[PDB]
């Protein structure tokens, strides 16, 4: 099949390049304009009940609006509040910015707006010391989006105040300060990465062209990435860290494809066949490569589609379409752009020894193939030191805690958190619901706040029974059904709720009402429980698909049972090394990050691309061994001749991988640089163990019973004919 594939793309010759060119270029054009509409509500799983309950009291009640935005206030010149003159500027400026932007704000909630009070909460609201102030600025919006959009607009009016003495904090400046971030990251990006790339190009080959033309590849492919993601945007929306990582992981993985390209060509011009059939065989070689890595990548990252999580799904859709795209449009213009221009590659030059290093390369090999006893007890004891760490997991949810220390945002949050204590909380909603729709009597109220207050670990500030399990003050934004209620109160230690949340889901109401339980918490949990229940049959159809297309692949049993074991190895191992070397050693101090409870959709999806990248260089090593099989040598030669012929080509793949993840790591995002460390120490760790000991001392044992196979296992690998 792949004979006519070959014969089609070389006699379609030139007019295809520009066809393809303008087509891309088109898709660019229009997709650059992308990143304008996004989503942040989409790391909620929607099939949880929590979900729902806090939707439905959203609907009775309306959405609160109070800590959207709090902001700090202290007045300077060593003057308190006391003094009557000083509040009427501040007001003065709140109620012009407020006039300028009435429709965009509503007004101010805070401590000036009546001096004189009793309230206890607002009391509250004034410190000891008469020095700090906070006051609450709401926003309005159905959901969060038009909420934040229409917070940046307002943010440097709003901070400006008071001569720029005013520490503003909440939900809506975290948002902004990781825009910010992306934003900043996004400068870096480009610039950072033009000129390692143009070295490590130069390193690999040194020639101009050879070396322009994948930049040029890459740029491109993300364009059609890009606008893949913007249609399939079209239905269901993307969220914001779907486009600074994802995208330039294709770029990068991409990269690979083209490397290759570039390079096997160069070598067969040493040999000697041609600009006509040059690509005949480039291309047939070239096709069977990309189509394998892209059906695996593609099966590793589909498992993940059962998996409710929204933004995890668009995860998946991104990086499965970059895949895809990345590798047909980037072997068609390779192919046709090599087809074209020839074998001049080695014309302008930078104007405009290697066979000992291939004797130590195969001396090497033989130390590592003639003792595997004392090599492979370092094996079950790596195992044991990556099992150890396994102990030590704790997961949580998404909070301030991820933004660095040394912002400023994150200092008047802490300070606020530190100085004023208790005015946070998250507590739960325990929603009542009738069928009939009937009003809601006083006395199951009652009923069920001494159903809820049987149960003990729960706070109480003032020290009664009575004035706990307080109901939710009604906004009025929504519309007060009598049928339905909600109730709160806060607690102590986050730990302990699972099991708080658990006896509240095992308790029973009365019968006319039926119960959600909801609230930070509960989602949190939810999600957690999910994902513990999903995990081990997604890891189950995840192996069983990977080792059935690597046995249509190319065939045999014992060499699929070695690659599944050794991904299972590399996972646990890097796992393992990362959630390790962070706690044993101080070295969060080097790289200024403080320990956080990891959340699971991320490490779920660093699983996935570290299982697609080991698992490729995997047959990109199995295939080149089938290839030398094919060729008929013996296992020795084909394994000598193997490394030889690569072990500079996988160099600088890891290379190109290690240069996009130090590249990752300049940004300041904790979480980012979290799954940089895990995918760079995976990859370059685990890849040379493998390369230079492993592999070459674990596939000397089995020998000729190794490719032996059934006789239906046999024919299905000839029948099908694609490999």
């Amino acid at each position: 099949m792949f004979a006519w594939w070959g014969r089609t793309v070389y006699q379609f010759r030139y007019i295809v390049i520009g066809v393809m060119v303008a087509l891309c270029l088109g898709g660019g054009v229009y997709g650059i304009s992308l990143g304008n509409h996004v989503t942040q509500s989409g790391f909620y799983d929607e099939g949880s009940q929590s979900v729902a309950a806090s939707l439905i009291g959203d609907e009775v009640y309306g959405r609160d609006r109070t800590s959207h935005v709090v902001a700090i206030l202290t007045p300077p010149d060593d003057k308190k509040v006391t003094d009557k003159a000083w509040q009427k500027k501040v007001t003065e400026e709140l109620d012009q910015v407020v006039k300028d932007h009435e429709d965009q704000i509503v007004g101010w909630v805070g401590w000036l707006k009546a001096p004189d009070t009793t309230d206890p909460t607002v009391s509250a609201m004034k410190t000891q010391d008469l020095r700090h102030t906070f006051i609450s600025i709401p926003l309005q919006g159905d959901d969060d989006d038009e909420i934040l959009k229409n917070y940046q607009v307002v943010e440097p009016e709003l901070q400006q105040v008071n001569g720029g003495d005013i520490r503003l904090a909440g939900l809506n400046p975290l948002a902004s300060e990781l825009t910010g971030t992306i934003g900043e990251d996004q400068k870096r990006a480009e610039v950072a990465a033009i000129p390692l790339v143009a070295v490590v190009l130069f390193f690999v080959f040194g020639t101009v062209i050879a070396a322009a033309l994948p930049a040029i590849i890459g740029g491109l492919a993300i364009a059609g990435a890009l606008g893949i993601m913007r249609l399939v945007a079209e239905f269901t929306p993307v969220h914001f860290f779907a486009q600074p990582v994802v995208t330039l992981i294709g770029l990068g993985i991409a990269i690979d494809y083209g490397l290759f390209i570039v390079s096997r060509f160069r070598e067969e011009i040493a040999e000697g066949y041609d600009t006509e059939a040059a690509v005949r065989r480039t291309v047939m070689t070239s096709g069977r490569t990309v189509v394998f890595s892209a059906v695996i990548i593609v099966a590793s990252s589909v498992p993940l589609l059962l998996f409710p999580q929204g933004f995890l799904k668009s995860i998946t859709y991104a990086i499965i379409a970059s895949v895809m795209l990345a590798a047909i449009l980037s072997i068609t213009v390779l192919a046709a752009a090599l087809a074209i221009l020839g074998p001049r590659v080695d014309a302008l030059g930078v104007t405009t020894r290697e066979e000992v290093e291939r004797g130590f390369w195969g001396r090497l090999v033989n130390v590592v193939m003639k003792r595997p006893i004392a090599f492979a007890a370092p094996i079950l004891v790596v195992m044991v030191l990556l099992i150890i760490p396994l102990g030590q997991l704790s997961l949580g949810g998404i909070s301030e805690k991820y933004l660095p220390p040394d912002n400023a945002v994150r200092q008047s949050q802490e300070q606020f958190d530190k100085l004023f204590p208790g005015f946070r909380t998250e507590p739960l909603t325990l929603v009542m619901k009738r069928e009939d729709g009937e009003p809601i009597t006083d006395a199951q109220i009652a009923d069920m706040r001494a159903k809820a207050l049987t149960v003990s670990g729960f706070t109480d500030p003032d020290n009664d029974p009575e004035k706990m399990w307080k109901e939710r003050p009604a906004n009025d934004s929504g519309s007060k059904d009598p049928s339905v209620r909600v109730i709160q109160n806060g607690l102590e230690n986050r730990n302990d709720a699972a099991k708080k949340i658990d006896e509240l889901r095992a308790l029973q109401p009365p019968h006319g009402i039926e119960v959600f339980v909801g609230g930070t918490p509960a989602l949190e949990q939810d999600s957690i429980h999910s994902l513990f229940d999903k995990l081990p049959l997604m890891a189950l159809i995840l192996i069983v698909t990977t080792t059935v297309l690597m046995f249509l692949a190319f065939g045999s049993v014992v060499l699929p049972i070695k690659a599944a074991l050794m991904s299972a190895l590399t996972l646990g191992s890097t796992m393992g090394i990362l959630t390790w070397m962070f706690v044993d050693g101080h070295g969060s101090g080097l790289m200024n990050y403080t320990p956080q409870p990891l959340m699971a959709p991320m490490i779920g999806l660093i699983i996935a691309v570290i299982w697609g990248l080991s698992t490729d260089y995997e047959v990109f090593l199995v295939s080149r061994m089938v290839e030398a099989r094919e060729r008929g040598m013996s296992t020795a030669e084909a394994i000598r001749i193997g490394t030889a012929t690569t072990g500079r080509l996988i160099t600088g793949a890891a290379l190109i991988l290690a240069v996009v993840a130090g590249a990752f790591v300049f940004s300041d995002l904790v979480m980012m640089k979290y799954l940089a460390f895990g995918l760079l120490i995976a990859l370059l760790l685990d890849a040379t163990i493998i390369r230079m000991f492993l592999v070459p001392a674990v596939m000397k044992l089995l020998g000729d019973d190794c490719w032996w196979a059934p006789r239906w296992m046999k024919r299905v690998q000839e029948k099908l004919g694609l490999g």
